[PDB]
Formats: C-alpha cells, structure tokens, sequence
C-alpha cells in the first residue's frame, strides 16, 4: 500500500532567490489583469442566469489561450434549492490530470443573487470577481513555468458554482458546487485505476480566495494543520516587501499575521475540510465593509493590495511546485 497520500505531511518548498523574486514581481500585471480577466467578470452571474454562462465562457476562454496543457471540465449537477431544482456547473482547470498530487487554488465565480435594486445591480467584486481573476491572471503570468510541468506534484484550479445563499446562509441552502464536488471527488478513485485512493487524497492543499480586494486586508491562521503554509505566505510578503517589491505597503499593516481564529467561516472549504482536506483559507478577517450590498463593486477596489497579493500568491505557487 503506497504511503504517496503522506507525501503532503513532508513536502517542503524550494525558496527563490532575490532576482526570482524580482523576476516574478516584474512578471505579473494588475493593470492587463483588470482590463482582461476582471472587468468581464463584473455582471451579475447568479446561478443559472445569462450572466453565469457569461462568466464560465470567458474564464474557460482566458485558460484556453494559454500555452501550458490545461484540462477544462465543467462539472454539472442539479440540486434542490429555495426556489426547486436548479442546475449548477463547476469549472475545474487541472494540469497533468493523472498527477498523483495537485496544489488547489479555488475560488467561487457565481455572485450572490439580489433583485435590482434602484438600478443597481449586486456584481460581488471582491466577492468573488477579483479572486477569480486572481487565479486566471497567475495562470498566464507563470504559463512559460507551469508548461515545463507537461514529486509527482501539478496543479488544479476550481472555480465554484453556487457558493451563495439564494436567500440567507442555511446549511441546506449554500455551498452547492463545493459540497456537490467534495462528494463527487471523494468517490473518485485517484490515480486512475486505483484501489483505494481518491481524488480528495490526492489534493495536497487546498488555498481558498474569497472576499479579497478591500483596502487593508488581514489574513488569519486559521488551522493548524496548514499553518507552515501560512506562515510561508508571512515570510513571502516579507521578503518581497524587504526587496521593495510590493507597493503602498507596510509591515505594521501586513496582510498576513500571526494570529489564530477559532470560529468556523462558512465558505467552500468546509465540505473538503471536513473530509480531511488540509486548507489555507485566504479570506479576510473582519470581511469588506461593502460584503453583501450594491457597493461591493469596482469603484471600491484596491489596485495595489490586489497587485501585491498576485506577486504573494504566485511565489508561493512556484515554490510549492519547485518551479
Ligand atoms: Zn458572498
């Protein structure tokens, strides 16, 4: 019986050197991230409307257009809601899909429904327009890296349906997708032909983004078993800060620090934490002012603090994958 599920207990990044980090810092761009893969995904995009569709083409579209060889599947299922059955697609973007072992970078791309409301339309832009074009611009600022992939180690992005109340939080009514594919994933024998293994033993980490692009966030440890992870990100923002690679930033108002968080957050990690899934849950703690109303939009964006998150993530990405 192979001990490979263990490998995520001992795997150990490989750290890049100041000009690496330089290299990734000048390699990343906000600005032709905002035009190209944010702005699109600014409408409304509850799930099942015309906007939802919208969204999925065009986060399928940007991947497409890369040279690295990802596999774009679209999960599809129904599910009871509020309102009767509805159906609702994941996005799951995998490289080297037979890969034992994948980094999971996920985020949800549905907006949470609102009727209009004096002409203004609920577009979640922290919520989760700006992680979505988070994960959609590190996958084109490290392509020429990530197609040297083509530790039997890869990578995963999974963008979620249906992360949102179609009324107020229920545990009934909330984390269609994630709690479709949890399931789904852990019943899926992984590697193909396995015995006894399942995707979900498969998923080394899984890094959520949620409610990022407000004005000074803080990032809390939130579980022990992912703590060395966080504690990477902290070093990470250091060191770029140290090397004046990160702007209108301070160590005093640091994204990531040193501080727990007992509670329980309701997001898409739970149904894969709760299957054992080691999590880093990147959602800040206290959430944006805007959560949850019409102002929640672009206006109300933090260029540089989503700009110096990019650089953050995408090294962190490198190293966990020895790119
Ligand atoms: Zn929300």
């Amino acid at each position: 019986a192979s001990a490979w599920p263990e490998e995520k207990n001992y795997h150990q990044p490989a750290i890049l050197n100041s000009s690496a980090l330089r290299q990734i810092a000048e390699g990343t761009s906000i600005s032709e991230m905002w035009q190209n893969d944010l702005q699109p995904l600014l409408i409304e995009r509850y799930p099942g409307s015309p906007g939802s569709y919208a969204a999925r083409q065009h986060i399928m579209q940007r991947i497409q257009r890369l040279q690295a060889d990802w596999v774009l599947e679209i999960d599809t299922f129904l599910s009871q809601t509020p309102y009767g059955y509805r159906s609702f697609s994941n996005i799951i973007s995998t490289l080297n899909p037979t890969a034992k072992r994948h980094l999971v970078l996920a985020c949800h791309y549905d907006s949470k429904y609102f009727s209009h409301w004096n002409n203004r339309v609920f577009v979640g832009a922290t919520d989760s327009a700006v992680p979505c074009a988070m994960m959609l611009e590190l996958a084109r600022a490290l392509d020429k890296k990530l197609l040297s992939l083509k530790p039997d180690l890869s990578l995963q992005l999974i963008f979620f349906d249906g992360e949102e109340a179609f009324l107020h939080w229920s545990p009934q009514d909330s984390l269609y997708g994630s709690r479709h594919l949890a399931a789904k994933m852990a019943s899926t024998p992984h590697p193909p032909g396995a015995r006894g293994t399942s995707q979900l033993h498969g998923m080394d980490l899984l890094v959520l983004l949620a409610l990022i692009g407000a004005p000074n966030p803080t990032f809390p440890n939130f579980f022990p078993n992912s703590a060395r992870w966080f504690e990477r990100l902290q070093a990470i923002e250091h060191e770029l800060h140290e090397l004046g690679l990160l702007k209108d930033h301070s160590l005093e108002g640091r994204y990531f620090q040193n501080y727990s968080y007992g509670g329980v957050i309701q997001d898409d990690h739970i149904p894969f934490l709760r299957r054992g899934v080691p999590v880093l849950h990147l959602i800040p703690s206290p959430f944006p002012e805007v959560w949850h109303t019409m102002d929640d939009n672009e206006e109300n964006l933090d260029e540089s603090t989503i700009d110096n998150l990019n650089k953050i993530l995408q090294v962190f990405v490198l190293e966990y994958l020895h790119l």
